[PDB]
This record gives structure tokens, C-alpha cells and sequence, in this order.
């Protein structure tokens, strides 16, 4: 059992909620909660500029931190840093950018990055500002975790579509 409330149950291991993922970590307080991030972890927009904001830009200079010594992540890849004041940890995934011709089957490797986490708190990856089909992004998803995820999705229209369309 876990504190989760009020997700749809898709499948064994993959629920959906009609939620803004910046009030649901700050419920929560989860183990994990995802980041729509990029390449650079330069967090300006979509759920990245949401979250971060939220931390009053602690994520940011963490995240500037990270990169200066690392290097930019790979599409597909990801990196656990703080959660701040919103998780235990973020799992900053990034998954291919439509806007800048990013190869869609990198999707499926960025969800592998879940499996990694027994229970996580996330977004559609690839979906919003990303570009990609979010009905893909949920198939993807269902057909690539393992383990036990918390999806958000801000749209109240997007989110009765996902789930009227869940196959
Ligand atoms: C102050 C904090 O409040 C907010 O950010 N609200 C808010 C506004 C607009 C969109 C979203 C949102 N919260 C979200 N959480 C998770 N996925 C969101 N969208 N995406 C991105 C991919 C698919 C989707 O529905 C949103
Ligand atoms: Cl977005």
C-alpha cells in the first residue's frame, strides 16, 4: 500500500490521474517523481519550468552543478538528483524532442529508465511542449515499465481521451 489516491488503474503496474504534478508531488512527498527534462537539464517550460519553479529554482542550480561536471545527458537517458522540497529524488529522463527531429523510438529507452524505481510519481514522456503523440507516450509507457508508476496528466481533456482511448 501506498499513499497514492484517486488514479485509474490501467494495467498491474500503471495508474493515471487527472493531476497538476507540481500539487501532487507536494502531497505525496513521493520516493520519486519524474522530470520531463533535456539533454542540458536547463529546465524553462513544460513540467521541467513547472518543477523546478516549485523549487524556487534549487533544481536549476543543482542541475547546472550536474552538467558542468558530467556533461549533457543522452536522449533516452536520465539522471537521479535531489527531489528538494517536492520528492526524495528527481529522475531527470529525457525523452526524444519532436520539435527538434528527436528519433521517436528513443522513447522506449527513456521508460526503461523507470524500471529502475520500484514506485515513481510521472509525466507522459515526450508528451506537451515534447511534441510526440501522448496516446503513443501512454502505449510506450504501458508496454515498457515494470514497475509501479503514478501518472499525472495536467489536460483534463487530454487525460478523459487517454483513458476513453486505453486499449
Ligand atoms: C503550478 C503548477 O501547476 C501546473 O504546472 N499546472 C499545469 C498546467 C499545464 C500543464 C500541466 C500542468 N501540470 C502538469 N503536470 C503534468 N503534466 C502536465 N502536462 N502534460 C505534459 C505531457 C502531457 C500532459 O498532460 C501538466
Ligand atoms: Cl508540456
Amino acid at each position: 500500500v501506498n499513499s497514492f489516491s484517486g488514479y485509474l488503474k490501467l494495467t498491474d503496474n500503471v495508474y493515471i490521474k487527472n493531476a497538476d504534478i507540481v500539487e501532487e508531488a507536494k502531497k505525496v512527498k513521493p520516493t520519486v517523481v519524474v522530470n520531463a527534462a533535456n539533454v542540458y537539464l536547463k529546465h524553462g517550460g513544460g513540467v521541467a519550468g513547472a518543477l523546478n519553479k516549485a523549487t524556487n529554482n534549487a533544481m536549476q542550480v543543482e542541475s547546472d552543478d550536474y552538467i558542468a561536471t558530467n556533461g549533457p545527458l543522452k536522449v533516452g537517458g536520465s539522471c537521479v538528483l535531489s527531489g528538494h522540497n517536492l520528492a526524495k529524488h528527481c529522475l531527470h529522463v529525457v525523452g526524444p524532442n519532436v520539435n527538434k527531429g528527436e528519433d521517436i523510438q528513443l522513447l522506449k529507452s527513456a521508460y526503461e529508465n523507470f524500471n529502475q524505481h520500484e514506485v515513481l510519481l510521472a509525466p507522459l514522456l515526450s508528451a506537451g511542449i515534447f511534441g510526440a503523440d501522448p496516446i503513443h507516450s501512454l502505449r510506450v509507457c504501458v508496454d515498457t515499465v515494470r514497475t509501479n508508476v503514478y501518472l499525472a496528466v495536467f489536460d483534463k481533456n487530454l487525460y478523459d481521451k487517454l483513458v476513453s482511448s486505453f486499449l
